[PDB]
C-alpha cells in the first residue's frame, strides 16, 4: 500500500530513491513526469467527495427554480402544441421558455462549481506556489496542485510543505507540524537513512508531511506521494454544514418555495373560479398557465450571478481577493474583528533605535552581537531583525568593530524561535582563523525568558556573577523602557558552545549578557480614523498579541481603543469558558496570549453566535485563522496563513478590509432589494388578473406578452448591483430573510391591484370602445373583435412595463424618493432604455405578429395619470410598512 512505500522512502540511500522514482539531482523530466502523473496521481484533494462533470451537471440541474421552469415549459407545450386545436401552434413561449431552462441550470451550476465552504480556493485568483526543479525548466515555481510524485522541491522559511516529502539534503530544518499533529514544538529534520522503525511514521527524522510548517533553513526534498495518499489527505474531511450560515443558494431556495407557495394559494384558485364560471376549461388552463408564469421571476439566477460576478469583481479592484462566492456573505456578515497590532495599527517600520548596555547607555559591542544573531538567523526576518540590521550597517561608516561581519563568520548550528521559550539561538564560527576560529554562541530573546538562562553580566567592560538584586534591576530598567512604549530585547553570549552534534535547547545556560535592544514602533496615521470607521459599521476591533500588556496599552491609547481593561494569558488559563465568553465580549485588549489561547478566545467569542474574523500572517496564527468564521491574511504572509484564510488583501491595513466589509453588505443589499421589488411587482399583477377573471369576458393578457414582460423588465433591473445603498442599511450586518419577502409582497401587491383594476375599467369601457365600438354590440370572431382585444392587451401592457418600471425610485428607498436619497444613473439609463424600447414594442410589425396593436394618442395622459396616482399611493404604503416593521 502507500504505507509500504513510506518505509521504504524513510530507509532507502538517496541513489536508489533516485533510480526507483526515476528522478535526477537536477529534477524530474516531461515524459516521467506524464508516467508518474498518469500512474502515481495528481496533487488535488477529494476531501471525501467526488463527482464527474454529467453527474454535477445532473445535480446543478433539480434546484427547485428550474423545476418551477421545467414545468411551466411542460405546462405550455400540453397547452400550445398537444391540446391546442389543429391549425393553432405557438411554440415561441416553449422555446423560449426551454432556453431559459437551460440558461438557469448553466448559471446555476456554474454558481455550484464556484462556491465552496471552510475557504475553499475554488476561483484561483490567488494560488500559493512551490519552489519545484526540472530538467529543462530549472528551479521555477509552479501551484501546489501541478507538483508530482518525483519531483524535487527547494524549501525556505515560510513555505507550507506541499506534499509528502524525503529530505535528502536538510541544512538545520526546523519544520513547525502543530497543523498536522497539533505540537507546536519545532522538531529538526535530517537527510540520513534513519533504519529505525519510527512510531507510527508521523513523528519521524527524514520525512516532512504535507500541510507542516518550515520554520528556519533550507532543505531540499523528493516527493513521494500526493493528492489523498498522504496523511493530510486522509486528514481531509468534509464536513458538511459545518457554519450555520445562510448561503445565498439557501435563500434563493427560500425565494422559490415562497413562490410555490403563493402558486399552489393563487393557481388553482382561478383555474376553479374560470372552470365553474364560464364553462371552458382550455380558458380555465390559459389564465391557470397565465398566473403561474406571471407569478414567476423568470430571470432570477442571471440577476443573482450578475450580482455576485459584481462583488468579486468590485472587492478584486479594491485590493480584497476572495477565495470563493462564499466568501461574500462571510465577510459581510463580520461582527468582531480580532488581530494581532503588529502591521496592522503600527506601520512594519522602527523609527527610534536604542542598542544600550546594562545601565542604559549606548554600547556598540551588543548591537554587534545583536546583527551577528540577525544577519546569520536563517528563519522568518522580523520588523527587529531588519531594523537591526539597518542599525549595524548604518554605524559601520565610522565603527571599525562593527566593520566586515557579513563576512569573516559563519553559521554552523541554530535553535529556532518558539512560543514556549521566547528566544532564539544561533551559532557563529569566524572564517578568517580556520580550525582555531573559536565558536560563540549568540542568543537573543524577551527579557524575562532570557533572564532565566544567564549567570553572568558584562558591566563597565567586566564579567561579574548575576545576583536576585541584578535581575530585579534589570527587570525594573526593561518595564521603565516598556513604559514609553519601547520594545524591549536582550542579547547575550557564550563561549564555547557543545559540540553541533549536541547542541540543543539544554546547551542554553551560563550566558554572559551584553544589554537591550529597543525598538520604537510607532502606529500609522490613519489607524485611528480606520478604527473609528470600522466601529461605526458595528464591527468592534480586539486585539490578541503576544508581546507585553505595557506596549499594547500605549498603543491602544494613542489609537483610541479602551486602555482600562488588560486580559492576560494567565487569567484566560485560571478561568473557565462560561466566564471566558463575558470577560472576553466585555473587554478589547488581550496580551501575552500564546498561539493556543488566542485560537480559545477567538472560539468562545464565536461560541456566543458573533461572527468573528481573525486576521494574521505568521505560523502560529494558523489555529486562530482556522477557529474563526473568516480568515483574513496579506497577500505577503506565509502560505499557511493565505491558505487558511477566506480573504487575503494586497495591503496590510484597515480602510481596505472597511471597504471589502461595505462591499460585501452592498451585494446582499441589492440582491434583497431586486428580490422584492420583482416579488412584489408579479404578485400584484398576479392578483389583478385573479381578481378580474371571473368579471372579464376574455383574456386579460396573453402567456407570451407576459413573458416579454417579464424577459424586458429584468434587462432593465440587470443595472441593480450598480446603484446607491442606503447607509443605514450598510452600517448593521444583515441575515438572509424569507418571511420578510412574504410580508413585502402582501403588502405591496395590492397597492398595484387596484389601479390594475382600474387599467382594466379604463381600457373596457373608455379608449377601446371609443376606437373600435361598444364591445357588447360587437360580434365575435370578427376582425373588429381580433382589435378589441389586442387593444385591450396592448393598452394593459405598456400600462404593466410603465409601472413595474417606474414603482422602482420608489420602492427601494424608506426615504423620500428623490430629494434625500437619488437613484443611480446606471439604472435609472438602463430602465429608460427598457421603457422606451418596449413602448415602442406594440407599434413595430413584430408586436403586430404576435396580439398587439398600435396605442391611440390619447390612452398616453390616462398612463401619466395612472402613474402619478400610483406613486403617491405608493409612498403612503411604503410610509405605513415602514412604520409597523422599520425596515424595506
Ligand atoms: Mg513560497
Ligand atoms: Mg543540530
Ligand atoms: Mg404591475
Amino acid at each position: 500500500e502507500i504505507n509500504a512505500r513510506l518505509e521504504f522512502a524513510k530507509t532507502s540511500t538517496k541513489e536508489e530513491l533516485f533510480q526507483k522514482f526515476k528522478t535526477s539531482n537536477k529534477g524530474l523530466s516531461e515524459e516521467q513526469v506524464e508516467i508518474s502523473r498518469e500512474q502515481y496521481g495528481d496533487n488535488t484533494i477529494t476531501r471525501g467527495k467526488k463527482s464527474s462533470l454529467i453527474k454535477r451537471l445532473y445535480q446543478a440541474f433539480i434546484n427547485p427554480f428550474t423545476i418551477i421552469l421545467f414545468v411551466l415549459a411542460l405546462v405550455s407545450a400540453f397547452t400550445d402544441i398537444i391540446l391546442a386545436a389543429p391549425g393553432e401552434k405557438n411554440p415561441q413561449g416553449l422555446i423560449i421558455i426551454t432556453t431559459m431552462v437551460l440558461i438557469s441550470g448553466i448559471l446555476r451550476f456554474v454558481q455550484e462549481t464556484r462556491s465552496g465552504n471552510a475557504a475553499e480556493n475554488l476561483l484561483k485568483m490567488i494560488t500559493t506556489t512551490t519552489n519545484v526543479h526540472r530538467l529543462e525548466s530549472g528551479s521555477q515555481e509552479i501551484p501546489i496542485e501541478e507538483v508530482l510524485v518525483g519531483d524535487i522541491i527547494h524549501l525556505s522559511a515560510g513555505d507550507m510543505v506541499p506534499a509528502d516529502l524525503r529530505i535528502i539534503q536538510a541544512k538545520d530544518l526546523f519544520i513547525s507540524q502543530a497543523s498536522l499533529t497539533g505540537e507546536s514544538e519545532p522538531v529538526e529534520k535530517l537527510d540520513l537513512a534513519t533504519a529505525a522503525a519510527a512510531a507510527s511514521i508521523t513523528e519521524s527524522v527524514n520525512l516532512a508531511f504535507m500541510g507542516s510548517n518550515v520554520i528556519s533553513g533550507s532543505a531540499y526534498g523528493v516527493v513521494i506521494a500526493t493528492g489523498d495518499a498522504t496523511i493530510f489527505g486522509e486528514m481531509a474531511k468534509s464536513v458538511t454544514e459545518d457554519s450555520t450560515k445562510t448561503t445565498f443558494e439557501k435563500g434563493v431556495n427560500s425565494v422559490s418555495w415562497v413562490l410555490i407557495r403563493f402558486m399552489l394559494v393563487m393557481v388553482p384558485f382561478v383555474l376553479l373560479i374560470n372552470g365553474f364560471t364560464k364553462g371552458d376549461w382550455m380558458e380555465a388552463a390559459l389564465f391557470a398557465l397565465a398566473v403561474a408564469v406571471g407569478l414567476t421571476p423568470e430571470m432570477l439566477p442571471m440577476i443573482v450571478t450578475t450580482c455576485l460576478a459584481k462583488g468579486a469583481v468590485t472587492m478584486s479592484k479594491e485590493k480584497t481577493i476572495i477565495k470563493n462566492l462564499n466568501s461574500i456573505q462571510n465577510l459581510g456578515s463580520m461582527n468582531i474583528l480580532c488581530t494581532d497590532k503588529t502591521g496592522t495599527l503600527t506601520q512594519d517600520k522602527v523609527v527610534l533605535m536604542r542598542h544600550l548596555d546594562i545601565h542604559g547607555q549606548e554600547n556598540i559591542r551588543v548591537l554587534r552581537h545583536g546583527f551577528l544573531n540577525s544577519y546569520y538567523q536563517t528563519g522568518l526576518k522580523n520588523l527587529m531583525d531588519l531594523a537591526i540590521i539597518e542599525g549595524a550597517e548604518a554605524k559601520q561608516d565610522k565603527n571599525p568593530e562593527l566593520g566586515g561581519l557579513s563576512s569573516k563568520y559563519t553559521k554552523v548550528d541554530e535553535i529556532p524561535f518558539d512560543f514556549e521559550r521566547r528566544r532564539m539561538s544561533v551559532v557563529v564560527k569566524s572564517n578568517t582563523n580556520g580550525a582555531t576560529s573559536k565558536t560563540q554562541m549568540i542568543t537573543k530573546g524577551a527579557a524575562e525568558e532570557m533572564l532565566d538562562i544567564c549567570t553572568l553580566v558584562e558591566d563597565k567592560g567586566n564579567v561579574v556573577h548575576l545576583t536576585p538584586e541584578l535581575r530585579a534591576y534589570i527587570l525594573k530598567k526593561v518595564d521603565e523602557l516598556n513604559e514609553e512604549g519601547m520594545r524591549v530585547i536582550l542579547v547575550a553570549q557564550k563561549t564555547n558552545p557543545s559540540p553541533i552534534d549536541t547542541f540543543s535547547v539544554q546547551d542554553e545556560s551560563e550566558m554572559v549578557l551584553m544589554g537591550y535592544l529597543a525598538f520604537l514602533d510607532p502606529p500609522k496615521e490613519s489607524t485611528a480614523k480606520a478604527i473609528k470607521a470600522l466601529n461605526k459599521y458595528g464591527v468592534s476591533v480586539k486585539i490578541l498579541t503576544g508581546d507585553n500588556d505595557k506596549v499594547t496599552r500605549s498603543v491602544c491609547k494613542q489609537v483610541g481603543l479602551p486602555v482600562d481593561k488588560t486580559i492576560l494569558g494567565s487569567d484566560i488559563d485560571q478561568l473557565d469558558d462560561n466566564e471566558l465568553a463575558a470577560v472576553a465580549a466585555a473587554a478589547s485588549v488581550f496580551a501575552k496570549l500564546s498561539p493556543q489561547q488566542k485560537a480559545r478566545i477567538v472560539t468562545t467569542l464565536r461560541n456566543s453566535g458573533n461572527s468573528v474574523g481573525y486576521m494574521g500572517d505568521g505560523i502560529n496564527d494558523a489555529a486562530a485563522m482556522k477557529s474563526s468564521d473568516v480568515g483574513i491574511s496579506v497577500d505577503s504572509a506565509v502560505d499557511i496563513a493565505k491558505e487558511s484564510a477566506d480573504v487575503i488583501l494586497l495591503e496590510k491595513d484597515l480602510m481596505v478590509l472597511e471597504k471589502g466589509i461595505i462591499e460585501g453588505r452592498k451585494t446582499y443589499a441589492n440582491m434583497i432589494k431586486y428580490i422584492k421589488m420583482t416579488a412584489s411587482s408579479n404578485f400584484g399583477n398576479m392578483f389583478s388578473v385573479l381578481i378580474a377573471s371571473a368579471f372579464l369576458p376574455f383574456i386579460p393578457m396573453l402567456s407570451i406578452h407576459i413573458l416579454l414582460l417579464n424577459l424586458i423588465y429584468d434587462f432593465s433591473c440587470t443595472a441593480i448591483p450598480w446603484d446607491n445603498v442606503d447607509e443605514e442599511y450598510l452600517v448593521v450586518p444583515r441575515k438572509w430573510d424569507a418571511s420578510s419577502v412574504s410580508k413585502f409582497m402582501l403588502w405591496i401587491g395590492p397597492t398595484s391591484s387596484v389601479f390594475d383594476i382600474t387599467t382594466y375599467l379604463l381600457m373596457f369601457f373608455v379608449i377601446c370602445p371609443a376606437t373600435f365600438g361598444p364591445f357588447s354590440s360587437l360580434v365575435p370572431g370578427s376582425v373588429a373583435y381580433i382589435g378589441f382585444i389586442a387593444l385591450f392587451h396592448t393598452g394593459w401592457f405598456v400600462e404593466s412595463m410603465w409601472t413595474q418600471t417606474l414603482v422602482i425610485h420608489m420602492i427601494r428607498t424608506p426615504k423620500i424618493p428623490f430629494l434625500q436619497s437619488r437613484a443611480s444613473a446606471p439604472l435609472t439609463i438602463l430602465t429608460f432604455m427598457g421603457i422606451i424600447g418596449l413602448t415602442i414594442i406594440p407599434f413595430t410589425s413584430f408586436g403586430h405578429s404576435i396580439g398587439l396593436m398600435a396605442l391611440p394618442i390619447n390612452f398616453f395622459p390616462w398612463l401619466i395619470l395612472t402613474v402619478v396616482m400610483y406613486m403617491m399611493l405608493v409612498t403612503i404604503f411604503k410610509k405605513i410598512f415602514v412604520s409597523k416593521y422599520g425596515e424595506l
